[PDB]
């Protein structure tokens, strides 16, 4: 069973490219790190850093995730990055992306490896 | 000195067994697994279910925790549990329970394992 | 690269005294402890405690963080600590330090080890 922190590699880690290549870079990425095995992820982005530089931000400035956890972290710096969305005519099994490169600040969403339960809420 | 991962296994964890097979379940467990020695615990539930199914549930749906903190997960399915609560004449050194086999959805609370000290917040 | 858990231990902890030894304990420490390595850290905290009495924390009071973070816990019991804050006069390379003994409550806050990213959730 691959881990979260695994997953995340596979899925938002691009290290051996500065920018994205072409305007098929997102086709080529999402296919070939299993993002549209099956289903289209939506979107996605690739980080062109380092994985430590990634892995760093877990330790610069917290910040609320979208969803309200408080486990997300902003980079200090900005960073190369690539987002993936999937274009209006995309549909399974012919997932099409939109390629857009950028550099800006990311956030991520951190835990720790492996992250296990620890006491019961309750049940619904 | 006992991980919280390893006390969450112990007061919740009932793999070995489907559901309770009788109404005194709950007098047997909580005695067996020792959550009558420090007082009657009023309130406690056993999942009937493997331990990795439980533990998939951190990665599963994000939701409140009562107390706040934002590391509550529900799980996508219903799991097989045993809600044990105090009976009204409970009270140690005679701790009585009532059994309550049921279907739910379970909200468990995860934390990384090991979990330390990285920033001294205050002193108060 | 040290830890998180590394770098606490390190600018917090000081197992091997009860208390503050001197009042020239702050300028020492803050010295030994690379606080003042680049620049002079405003305040800081050291902790006259085992380390396992510390970790214990994390399983204790859960209390809201200053920044609003939801993984930082009070002590039960109130800690051998010193606080050490600059003096007015200080200014790099010579750092000084005003030593305070107190006995408080600790609030530190806590995370797994290895803490990773496991969530892209945007870019600013």
């Amino acid at each position: 069973k691959e881990t979260a922190a695994a997953k995340f590699e596979r899925q938002h880690m691009d290290s051996s490219t500065s920018a994205a290549s072409s305007s098929n870079y997102c086709n080529q990425m999402m296919k070939s790190r299993n993002l549209t095995k099956d289903r289209c992820k939506p979107v996605n982005t690739f980080v062109h850093e380092s994985l430590a530089d990634v892995q760093a931000v877990c330790s610069q400035k917290n910040v609320a995730c979208k969803n309200g956890q408080t486990n997300c972290y902003q980079s200090y710096s900005t960073m190369s990055i690539t987002d993936c969305r999937e274009t209006g005519s995309s549909k399974y099994p012919n997932c099409a992306y939109k390629t857009t490169q950028a550099n800006k600040h990311i956030i991520v969403a951190c835990e720790g490896n492996p992250y296990v339960p620890v006491h019961f809420d309750a049940s619904v």
